[PDB]
């Protein structure tokens, strides 16, 4: 019989998501212990392919590890879940990343570049095309990731980015003193340069999204950091006094950790930038309801922290009623959420043996 979905097994099954993009060996075994993955290496391999809410960075630092037997077992089941027969190293890399991006530390990466490119081989025994050293697959496999990588930086300029000339000669004599067939680098850099080499979209894509259009706030894509809700609401300097109803009006983006408060900057025909104008940390913060005869829907954010006192955050009035219990709810949720994370954080008494 298994454990039903309610409230709290939910905040846990977050919880564990969250440790899994700070630390992804403590959040599998977090996982495993709950009950939501089961103790196999196929278990979690299926697991880290299919879910959403986990960091595509931190997915590759798990699987990236050569240092644990678990770890390997896991990245052994996730290649041979994959299909690179007859297609060429970049088709085949570009099936890879999709899943896994290929960026991070250096011995992570050449784990990934290793295990995807003794798949690529396992599924092409009919190409009697090879190179003189074997090794030589692993060499072109970094080469189409570092091209990818030069190609749509936003870093590297395009007068200096590599060109087609660029590419090969940077190869030259790679494979035991020749060059890899200049036909083939030529279609690698080709179909390239029709297609980045993207991976597919993780909840990260979309702090990211929402972080290019705030103008300082302009950096809150950390790999455990999720958008819960964006709700618009009407800022309230003083609640004992009246004003006007659109007033003070404010774009609020609720993350599992944070809340960030801005304005509209510029609204054009649809596009709309935001101006930052503060963020509150999710811990020891309380949220009160409020009603008076100025304000029918009011909000107030209080830190009740150790310290000093109560201290009062800020004072907000939702545009109906039903946008104030939704808000309210979500935010109490994420507090709830944050306390048992720093609760497990308080975990490091453990490292101190």
């Amino acid at each position: 019989p298994a454990f039903s979905n309610d409230v709290i097994r939910k905040r846990h099954y977050r919880i564990g998501l969250n440790l899994f993009n700070k630390k992804p060996e403590k959040g599998v075994q977090y996982l495993i212990e709950r009950g939501f993955v089961p103790d196999t290496p196929v278990g979690v391999a299926h697991f880290l392919l299919q879910r959403k809410g986990l960091s595509r960075q931190m997915i590759g630092e798990f699987l990236g590890n050569r240092q644990k037997q678990f770890n390997r077992d896991v990245l052994d089941c996730v290649v041979d879940e994959m299909d690179f027969s007859t297609m060429e190293l970049d088709e085949a890399l570009r099936k890879f990343q999709a899943h896994i991006r290929v960026q991070g530390e250096a011995q992570k990466v050449e784990r990934l570049i290793e295990a995807f490119s003794q798949r690529y081989c396992i599924c092409n025994p009919g190409v009697v095309r090879q190179f003189r050293n074997p090794d030589t697959i692993f060499i072109l496999a970094f080469a189409i990731i570092l091209l990818n990588t030069d190609m749509y930086s936003p870093n590297v300029k395009p007068e200096r980015k590599m060109k087609l000339e660029d590419f090969i000669k940077n190869l030259r004599g790679v494979d035991d003193g020749e060059d890899i067939p200049r036909e083939m680098l030529m279609g690698i850099y080709e179909r390239i340069r029709k297609r980045e080499l993207k991976t597919n979209e993780d909840h990260v894509s979309q702090v990211q999204k929402v972080e290019k259009l705030i103008v300082g706030g302009c950096v809150l894509s950390l790999p455990h950091r999720r958008l819960v809700c964006y709700c618009r609401l009407f800022e309230v300097p003083d609640p004992n006094k009246p004003q006007k109803l659109g007033l003070h009006q404010r774009e609020i983006f609720l993350f599992n950790d944070l809340l960030v408060v801005t304005k509209i900057f510029q609204k054009k025909k649809n596009s709309v930038t935001y101006s930052f104008r503060q963020s509150f940390s999710l811990y020891g913060m309380q949220v009160l309801l409020f009603e008076n005869q100025y304000y029918p829907n009011g909000i107030r954010l209080t830190s009740s922290v150790p310290g000093a006192d109560i201290k009062v955050l800020i004072n907000f009035n939702a545009p109906n009623p039903q946008d104030r219990k939704k808000f309210t709810d979500d935010l109490r949720e994420s507090i709830a959420e944050v306390q048992e994370m720093e609760k497990h954080r308080i975990e490091s008494e453990l490292e101190k043996q």
